[PDB]
């Protein structure tokens, strides 16, 4: 029964999910002066040329663009990762106002939104087994700032009216996630968790330094979605972000000098 409201939001999650107060929780503030360049990081490889998107779903908390992960078709490798991680879905977190919405922050700066491309480690066979492992998942996080429109986002925006309410889905084939990436792949990395319940501590986070720009009109259309189901009182889908959590005994590494 978790969500993002006053009575069921992030400050309540620990009661059903005690790992919310764990040693490896996400998101975090990225203190750029404390993060250290790591020359042992290999080059990051984002191989999304054969990505096969299938469907888009409003799950009552965000919307997921789902991919066919039955074959190695869209994969993340390199950087801090060992082996191959397969893309299963992406989603966003965003605010009610342009001054908030991201989960990670950079020297306490909040962006308008944050894109998460979720991948699972193929050594574990499927996503469900991967989320029982400390290196099960790799999430590529990309900040969104408001400015010029992002052409590669428009197909997402324009289908949101068809998935307004919780539980609705639509066909969403032939979507190219390359068009959501910034120019540079410079990143920060650290060990963390899912940022929604069950908050499992299974993620290698790779957070790109360069944000993408999206237009005010694009993000306003995200804010017309609903957390509620059809025929229920409208609750706008906004502020579906968890705030930064304690870094504890962790180090954030940078890929760039
Ligand atoms: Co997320």
């Amino acid at each position: 029964n978790w969500g993002y409201g006053k009575h069921n939001g992030p400050e309540h999650w620990h009661k059903d999910f005690p790992i919310a107060k764990g040693e490896r929780q996400s998101p975090v503030d990225i203190d750029t002066h404390t993060a250290k360049y790591d020359p042992s990081l290999k080059p990051l490889s984002v191989s999304y040329d054969q990505a096969t998107s299938l469907r888009i779903l409003n799950n009552g908390h965000a919307f997921n663009v789902e991919f066919d992960d039955s074959q190695d078709k869209a994969v993340l490798k390199g950087g801090p990762l060992d082996g191959t991680y397969r893309l299963i879905q992406f989603h966003f977190h965003w605010g009610s106002l342009d001054g908030q919405g991201s989960e990670h922050t950079v020297d306490k700066k909040k962006y308008a939104a944050e894109l998460h491309l979720v991948h699972w480690n193929t050594k574990y066979g499927d996503f469900g087994k991967a989320v029982q492992q400390p290196d099960g998942l790799a999430v590529l996080g990309i900040f969104l700032k408001v400015g010029s429109a992002k052409p590669g986002l428009q197909k997402v925006v324009d289908v949101l009216d068809s998935i307004k309410t919780k539980g609705k889905s639509a066909d969403f084939t032939n979507f190219d996630p390359r068009g959501l990436l910034p120019e540079s792949l410079d990143y920060w990395t650290y060990p963390g968790s899912l940022t929604t319940p069950p908050l499992l501590e299974c993620v290698t986070w790779i957070v790109l330094k360069e944000p993408i720009s999206v237009s005010s009109e694009q993000v306003l259309k995200f804010r017309k979605l609903n957390f509620n189901g059809e025929g229920e009182p409208e609750e706008l889908m906004v502020d579906n972000w968890r705030p930064a959590q304690p870094l504890k005994n962790r180090q954030i590494k940078a890929s760039f000098k």
